[PDB]
């Protein structure tokens, strides 16, 4: 063990290592849609800068992870990162139900790793979490939420998604 | 008791507290409004600003009445203020029409306090409304008329009505 | 309907729409109390700028909880604004002591909310709670002691209070 | 007759004559007001000041209604100014209750002024009347009642007299 670790249960490191793996997963998807929406036979430029700042916003999470698990002498392990689920991602709107989606599979595992801290009774984590994680995905969650609203009002192909996506630049 | 109190009638003084709740309602109608524009499934932002600077600007109206009440003698009652008549006020245009609607009801009362007013020889009344009240209440209906005009042009959903929210923005 | 909603149960979706009834009431007293204090055979300028500044204060805190409805899926429901208890609130001391008893009776209700929020299960509520509501009323709640203290010791009428006013200014 | 004249009836004319002469003696027991504070027997600085200043604002209002009666083709006729109704004003708070009942009486000469103007179809004078005069008036009046309440407040004599004098300046 090791000398800064005080109240850190072996169950909460080993989330926390499988919660950097997500979070590196979702950086990684994100990646693959803002080079999606660069191609010439795409051409969503909005769409890929938001994506391109989503990607590197997931891998920041995945960086305060493994900075945390060294603050509290947990001992971080990487794991293998998945494939993007897809290599081709669609419409604009698909690809928004689909980030919607996946911040809700995030935003579960967070809430299924706060449950974990409770238990544990690590006051610390909690706080990390409902301060740096949770605030995070719901507001993310609400964004996106209004995205997919806002574009399929404007007609979500179309003349309606060239103008949503210079609103989006 | 009050030691200012020159040529101000109870009718009058009656009016103004009556004034002051319907204010009041308008101003809850309209946050009403700005909120119902911000649900995730509606997302209309610029409808959202729109309506919460008119629920500002209303409340504003009652607290110079209150001023005013007290400024000429008469005692502030304040009653209870009435559940808006929605809680989902429909598309962009209904919503619209809906203020227009209630802005006519307002000024039309304004105008019977007007009206009240000179019947008892209050020209000091008289003036508030005129300078204060009918003349921003008439502007203001001769926006919310613009804009009805303006979204009915652009469609009133759709893509048009994307459009003409953020120019709302 | 909702796209966001996660992890949001009914009875905390009414608790804070019934929270955000509460807040608007609160702000309706000291609308009420900022303006009694203002009638000519009053006077208390001070007093009448801290209960204006709590008006908006309270208001801004139900457009919180409004702002929060949305944000995790649930929807608003506004109900009628009841009148305040009074129209008179007597001398500064008594209206200081009205506010202290209200603002521990908004506390209480916020305390049960966050029980409930724990009860739930949901530590985005506790956390919203925590930092937005209940550090804030505590802080208020030790003012206005504060400010009674002081009041009763400068004299609670008299010069006194007509010094203490002019601190409150 | 004028060149200028229109719309311009005798009446009105003769009562801004005599409004002008109270004007002036208002003025005139203001200037009496001012310096009776600055004697070494009384030295209220603040008490002195308000009232040279009233003093002022007066003088400046009977040069208005000059100027207006120039303007729509009457001719001025300046009578006798009265002595001030007393030599010696008293305590800071009868000097007080004397300038309310004062701004009192003017203001009900100049409501009948204003009610000459409507008998006589003048909107021209009814409106210089409802802007530059009743509107002064009702909030002076209202500013002396709220400094009546503050005095009594402060104690009328002694040491609060003192100190609200000092808030005076
Ligand atoms: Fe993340
Ligand atoms: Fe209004
Ligand atoms: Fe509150
Ligand atoms: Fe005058």
């Amino acid at each position: 063990a090791s000398q800064v670790r005080q109240n850190y249960h072996e169950d909460c490191e080993a989330s926390i290592n499988k919660q950097i793996n997500m979070e590196l997963y979702a950086s990684y998807v994100y990646l693959s849609m803002a080079y999606y929406f660069e191609r010439d036979d795409v051409a969503l430029p909005g769409f890929a800068k938001f994506f391109k700042e989503s990607s590197d916003e997931e891998r920041e999470h995945a960086q305060t992870f493994m900075k945390y698990q060294n603050k509290r002498g947990g001992r971080i392990v990487l794991q293998q990162i998945a494939a993007p689920s897809m290599r081709e991602w669609g419409t604009g709107l698909e690809a928004l139900q689909a980030a919607l989606d996946l911040e809700k599979q995030v935003n579960q595992s967070l809430l299924e790793l706060h449950s974990t801290a409770s238990g544990n009774n690590d006051p610390h984590l909690t706080k990390l979490l409902e301060d740096e994680y949770l605030e995070e995905q719901v507001d993310s969650i609400k964004k996106i939420g209004d995205m997919i609203t806002k574009l399929k009002r404007a007609g979500p192909t179309g003349l309606g998604e060239y103008m949503f996506d210079k609103e989006l630049n």
